[PDB]
Formats: C-alpha cells, sequence, structure tokens
C-alpha cells in the first residue's frame, strides 16, 4: 500500500496569509524524505493549483464562499482518484476548510470510513451559526449527512453531498467549543472526547474508546483530520487559532501510533500549520518538526523504535 | 441561586504586600462582567474595608495576631449573611489567612459543609508548629475541631469557634508539607491527594475518590479554597510561595468543572494571587486570567462548549 | 543502612567533556547535606581517579575501549566493597559507560537484583551496532548474559562477566531506539515502557506492572540506574543525548518514591548530567537541583511530607 501526498496551499477558509505555506514548510522540514524512510512507498502529487475566484462576495456571513467550494471541488476529484488507485491520501494543509474536499473524495471510494478529527475547535458552525464568516470552522457542517439542508445552500458547493453521519465521527481535543456548535453535537449526539474527557479517562482510555466505538462493529477505512492547533501551543505555536490547555506532544503522538497499529489509515490531513505565525523562527521550526514527528507517526514510526 | 464576590484585599496573613491587590487584578481581567454571562444570577459586595490594628505585636511567633483575627471575624459575619441570603459566596483574597473567616462564616449557616483544599500546602501549622510566623499557612489549625486546645489562645481569634472535623476536609495537590504538619494529618487522619497520588490515580480519579469520600453519606453543601499556587508555577507564577511539580492548568480546570457538575459548591475562595509577583507582566496576566478561568469554570463554563 | 556516594567523574564514553563534573556540581547543590537529613546514615567516597590510558586506539568502532574498561574495573571493585559492607551505593556519574562497573561490582554481591533503567534509550548497541563509537550506549550489552559473545571481544573489559539476564531489566522512558537496539530487546525479549507505555497506562500503573514482573516471584535488591535524560529537556537540558516528549519531573518524583518504599534499592545511578551544557546558567541548576530532587526521593523524601 502506497502513500500519496497532495498539497493543498490554501487559505480562503480564513482571513490569516501564510497558511497557505504549509506544505512547503513540511516539505522543507524533509517529509517526504523521512516518509520514503518508512515501510510504505511514498508519492508526490505536488501542490494542486486553486483558481482564484474574482468575484467572490460574501454569501451572507460566509466569505469567500465559490473559492472555497471550487478548490474543494478540485481535491475531492483528486483524492477520489488516489483512493481510487489503492493509495493512502495525505494531504497537506493550508487551513481546514479543505477537510470538505479531502473527507468528500475520499468517502466516494470508501464511503463507510470513519473520521477521527483532532482539534480544539468541532469546526462544525453551520452558514447561520457562525459568528465569523470563516469557513475554516464550517467543514463538518457540509459533510454531516443530519445537517442537509439545515442552512441555504452556499454557492460553490453544490457539487456538494453529506457523506457522513453524526456516528461516524469522534472528536479529540476540543476546549473552545461555540453555543450553536455545542447545540449541534449534543442534538445530534455526536461522538467527543474534550480536553476534559482527556483529563478524566487518559488518553490511552481515549483511543480506546475512540475505537471500539468507531470500528466496534466493523473495522472500516479511518480518516483522520488532524489540525495541529488541538495541541498545545506549548508545541505548535504557529496556528492561526490557539487554544491554551491543549493536547501533550505525547498524546498527539499517542493518537498518531495508535491510529497507525489499527492499520486502517485511509485518509490523513494535516492542517492550520502557519509558517509565518509564531512568535520567534523557533515557534515555527517547532510546529513544523511536530506536524512531521505526527504524520510519521501515522505511517510507523514508533517512540519504542523500529527496525528492518 | 445567586452569587456574591466578596473581596477580601488583605496581605497580614504573610509578608508580601501586594497580595491585596488580587480582588482588584481579578475585577480588571472581567470576572464579574464573565461570570454575569453564566446562569447564575451575580452581584458584588465589593472588597471589605479591614481595620488595621495598630500595636500588634506578635503573640509568641505569630505575627499580626489581632489584624489577621479581625480582619477573617468581619468576613465571617459577611460570609454567613449572604449564605443566610441563600446565595453561593465567592471571596477574592488576598493572602489565605481569610480562608478562616470564609469556612467560618459559611459553617454558621451549613455547619454540614465538607471543605475541598486545593493547595501545594496543608496550611495546617499551629502558632506552636509554624517555622515561621505567618497566619497564611495556619487557617486549617483554627478551624480543625480535633485541634482545639491543642495550642494557646490567640490574640484576636477568641470569636473562632472550630466548625469541621478531620473528615471533613480532602486537600488536592500537596507538595511541599512540614514535619509538623505531616504529624498532624498522619495522627487526625486526614484525608489528601498529594502530588503523588494525583501521578498514581490522575485527577479524573482523584475528583472521584475526593467526592465519595466526602459526599459518599450525605451529600452536603461544599466549600471549595483554592489556593492558586496549588497550580504549577508554569501557570500561576504570581504567587508568594510557589512550588514546582504542581497541578496543571488542565488538571485544575478539571477539578473545578467536576465540583460544578456535582451541584453542591456552596462557598469558594480564590487565594494567593498576588498582582506583583512574576517576573513579567505576561506572568501576572497569565495567574490572574486562570484564576478567573478557575472561578468560571467553577459556575458552568466547561471545555466541552456551551449553549443557552 | 548506609549510604555510600562514589564520584564517577568519567566522560570517555562519550566525546563531550564537562560530564566529569558532574559529580561535584551535585555536589554543590549540597547533595551530601541534604541526605544526610534522611534517616540513612550518609559515608562520601569522594570521586574515584581515573587512570587515562595513552595509546587507546579505537577498537574497530568503539572509542576509547581501554580507558573506559579500565575505569569500570575500578569502579565495580569499589561498589563491591560497599555492597560487601552492606551499604546502599550511589554512584554520581560523568556517562552512562559507567553503568557497567556499577551494576556489575553490585551483582557480585548481590547476584540476584534486577535492574530499571529510567533512560530515553536503551543503551543497549553492541560494539557491532552501535553507529557511534561512545560507549554510554552500550552499557547493556556488556552487562546481559544472553549477548555474551554476541560481539567480539573489546580491549579493556577482559575482567567483564555478563550478569544479568534479558529478564531482570525493565526499561522506563524511551522514545530513542537504534534498529540494532529494537531488534535485539524484541528478540531477547526484554521489558520495556516506553514513552508510549507511559501515555496508554500512566506513571501509577507503569510502576505497578515494573515491581510485579521483576519483584513478582522473589522481592530482591533493586538497581536503579537514572539517566538524567530519560526526563523532557524542559527539566534536565544539561544533558548530552536529549529527546523531546519524555518523563515529567512528577513522573521521575514518582518512579523514585515508588522505588523507595518497595525498600529493595540496593544501589543507585545518576548519570548523563553535563554542568556544561545547558543554554543558560539556569538550565544547568535545573538539571543539577532535579538530579538531587530524585536522588533524595530515593532515600525517604516523599512529596507528601516527612517527620521524625
Ligand atoms: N469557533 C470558530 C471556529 S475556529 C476553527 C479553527 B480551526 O479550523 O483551525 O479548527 C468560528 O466561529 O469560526
Ligand atoms: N509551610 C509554610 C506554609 S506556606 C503556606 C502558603 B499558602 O497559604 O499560600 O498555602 C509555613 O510554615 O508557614
Ligand atoms: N543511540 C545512541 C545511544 S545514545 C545513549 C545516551 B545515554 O547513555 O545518555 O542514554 C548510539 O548509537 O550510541
Ligand atoms: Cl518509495
Ligand atoms: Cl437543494
Ligand atoms: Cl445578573
Ligand atoms: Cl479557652
Ligand atoms: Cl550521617
Ligand atoms: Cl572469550
Ligand atoms: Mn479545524
Ligand atoms: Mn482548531
Ligand atoms: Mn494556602
Ligand atoms: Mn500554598
Ligand atoms: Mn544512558
Ligand atoms: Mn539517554
Amino acid at each position: 500500500k502506497p502513500i500519496e501526498i497532495i498539497g493543498a496551499p490554501f487559505s480562503k477558509g480564513q482571513p490569516r496569509g501564510g497558511v497557505e505555506k504549509g506544505p512547503a514548510a513540511l516539505r522543507k522540514a524533509g517529509l517526504v524524505e523521512k516518509l520514503k524512510e518508512t515501510e510504505y512507498n511514498v508519492r508526490d502529487h505536488g501542490d494542486l493549483a486553486f483558481v482564484d475566484v474574482p468575484n467572490d462576495s460574501p454569501f451572507q456571513i460566509v466569505k469567500n464562499p465559490r473559492s472555497v467550494g471550487k478548490a474543494n471541488e478540485q481535491l475531492a476529484a483528486v483524492v477520489a482518484e488516489t483512493q481510487k488507485n489503492g493509495t493512502i491520501s495525505v494531504v497537506l494543509g493550508g487551513d481546514e476548510s479543505m477537510a470538505i474536499g479531502s473527507i468528500s473524495g475520499h468517502a466516494r471510494v470508501h464511503p463507510d470510513l470513519c473520521v477521527i478529527w483532532v482539534d480544539a475547535h468541532t469546526d462544525i458552525n453551520t452558514p447561520l451559526t457562525t459568528s465569523s464568516g470563516n469557513l475554516h470552522g464550517q467543514p463538518v457542517a457540509f459533510l454531516l449527512k443530519e445537517l442537509k439542508g439545515k442552512f441555504p445552500d452556499v454557492p460553490g458547493f453544490s457539487w456538494v453531498t453529506p457523506c457522513i453521519s453524526a456516528k461516524d465521527i469522534v472528536y479529540i481535543g476540543l476546549r473552545d467549543v461555540d453555543p450553536g456548535e455545542h447545540y449541534i453535537i449534543k442534538t445530534l449526539g455526536i461522538k467527543y472526547f474534550s480536553m476534559t474527557e482527556v483529563d478524566k479517562l487518559g488518553i490511552g482510555k481515549v483511543m480506546e474508546e475512540t475505537f471500539s466505538y468507531l470500528l466496534g462493529r466493523k473495522k472500516r477505512p479511518i480518516h483522520l483530520s488532524f489540525d495541529v492547533d488541538g495541541l498545545d501551543p506549548v508545541f505548535t505555536p504557529a496556528t492561526g487559532t490557539p487554544v491554551v490547555g491543549g493536547l501533550s506532544y505525547r498524546e498527539g503522538l499517542y493518537i498518531t501510533e495508535e491510529i497507525y497499529k489499527t492499520g486502517l489509515l485511509s485518509g490523513l490531513d494535516i492542517m492550520e500549520v502557519n509558517p509565518t505565525l509564531g512568535k520567534t523562527p523557533e515557534e515555527v521550526t517547532r510546529t513544523v518538526n511536530t506536524a512531521v514527528a505526527l504524520t510519521l507517526s501515522c505511517f510507523g514510526t514508533k517512540r519504542e523504535g523500529n527496525h528492518k
């Protein structure tokens, strides 16, 4: 089974530019080379070419609706192609508005996949609940079958069709949820392990419960959307929306090591790394190196060691 | 059920002045406003006016015995009044020598309450065991029925009458206990979860065991005395007596979230925040903001999110 | 039962000099004085005098083979002498190539001892697997009976005879293991709790499982080789080979407090403290003070407190 890296240098999902430099920063740190040192065969698709859309006026509150919807439509078609060729897809973010396209194309080939969303935010605001118009905080809303038609059709996402139900997703790391988002998850009954559950159960018991909840009935493809700001700002400083009291370096590597070991990883996202957002160059290097550490962990690198 | 904030800008319980600025710093950070954003109705009593006592010579080793005893006598009368009016009292410290008065007035109305003392210190030195004469480290000794008459009567605290027994208190966070204090807790058999027990059990299992130990026989009012230095100096830098290897931001918020959820919080203390003690202005802001985070957590703010 | 401190100011086990200053730094911090404040009677043997060996050419890849082998031969004879006099030996490192001599002399008197190796590295490379020729990363290989004759005889260590089997050692803290080392531990089946197992089980459950695994059949002398770099570089900065995502201050003190409580500690090593390796003087003081904290914890100092 081979790995396919896909660059998604996108920033229209939010206001801060620079996140579109995440793919390259990740590559600068030597992500591809280190990945070839693993058991997987690695192919690099390069970065997608996103067509800026000139007259992209806000749909009500939603900003850059057409740019975001057009960029995700491309990503889906690409991801669906590599999943269609039996390869694990690895999308390097820009912002997480690209998760819409990553999960969508992936779910076209493996419509039975589950989603593990490591993040400090649920990103489940709908065009009507979002306090800001940033689409990097509404991905999940465009994908959930239950939310289908709960908000007006947004220009650019007509190609979208909810692919997952509230039962196929599990959140890990939550510590910054909005009233609407919180109402949504409690009503739809989405499974989540916010920081308070990681503090109560411990990350080991969390992964165990995540797996039996998602893979208990049948083993199926896993799709991990890791948002760099899921870990504490002491580890991943260079992120647009940092929240204190998050996951530790260890707990992060633990989640990816457990997902690796399940042998079910099918799709992977490394989002929200903004190479221009730390306080110092070291904060950036720190954020990037840990992002690479997590991607490598998802593909075999164990802390106990490794040998051929 | 309403909340009543009570400012206790006191510093005679120790040598460093500045802690009496804790109430205002807390208010500066917007504590009252953020509290009104919760389900509770909030009232602010303001800061008590403490009468300095001119000829306050040390009673043996005990310093400022009359100032401390007079200030706590006032606080009790106030707290007893608001508890008497069915309102949860929130005392903002100065130093924790004010816990004597907070718990005392509270126990007048709800004589059945239990005490959860989050701190790196037991603060159970008696006027005869204390190596220094600082009364912020002897509060518990003036309140424990078992210690009644175990030390000479200290000027200013005649109005005091032990209100709680060794069985009604639980410590969390200990990592700096004196020989006398340690002898006291092991003989009286006071329940405690020092740092080594948090490391062994995990904070989730700690709160569980704290609750079944205190509320196992009958649900009763809870009195939480949170000493800002219960958390590691990486989180609450601006404190008079910092000790390394303490509670994390997460474990602290976890304790308050669990106490909130019990629905039994009746009295709350936020002590030892000294706005003039960090190394930088950020260390102060850090200490204060986390203090506010804990007070808000005690009143409903969950990390998983909230909605009306 | 008395304590015997033994200075092992050695640096030939690696390239960076300065680690030979570890004993003195440790003494500067007041290790001996603080140790006399405990229940144990303390004696200080001083620092061993290591004879530099002029024509110490590399045995194949192994560097300073004769210096290292001669220095460890002396240490064994010393340790065997104090163990022979019924005293717990405390060796202050230089580098951990001295563990060979510490464990060897110790095993001469208590051939039934088990070994708890707290470290980020397994240090089990053999002269043939080691990528560098540094002997501070091959100690375990010279001691394991199973590895006897698995590599050519190294000049200077003829006096050595494997004293422990794969079943008598337990690792704690691993997060940087080499392919050879990993093959060795998985084939010989050595018991280990790498960082991923500490994250999954928690340090409390780790010590429990360490003790029942080593002391389950019969209580026997324990030999703890603590490598300062077993704790995260945020705690022990001044170390030659720091690895991110390690043990916390608390987890470290927890391991030593549990080993103390077993009452079986017979040999202790405090290795890899290099007084000339931090980024600032505070990083050094931090490393040293925590090293002393761990040694004191191994001898009775509890975080819950202590009294006579
Ligand atoms: N609560 C925010 C969502 S921020 C989402 C950031 B990220 O995509 O990185 O998780 C809102 O209303 O847009
Ligand atoms: N062990 C100290 C007690 S320090 C108490 C500080 B605080 O009140 O903040 O816990 C003594 O002998 O006064
Ligand atoms: N993996 C390294 C071992 S570094 C050992 C350092 B220390 O002794 O401090 O654990 C090598 O091939 O020498
Ligand atoms: Cl390849
Ligand atoms: Cl429609
Ligand atoms: Cl109100
Ligand atoms: Cl009397
Ligand atoms: Cl002595
Ligand atoms: Cl031979
Ligand atoms: Mn996100
Ligand atoms: Mn996020
Ligand atoms: Mn206190
Ligand atoms: Mn304290
Ligand atoms: Mn070592
Ligand atoms: Mn090491």
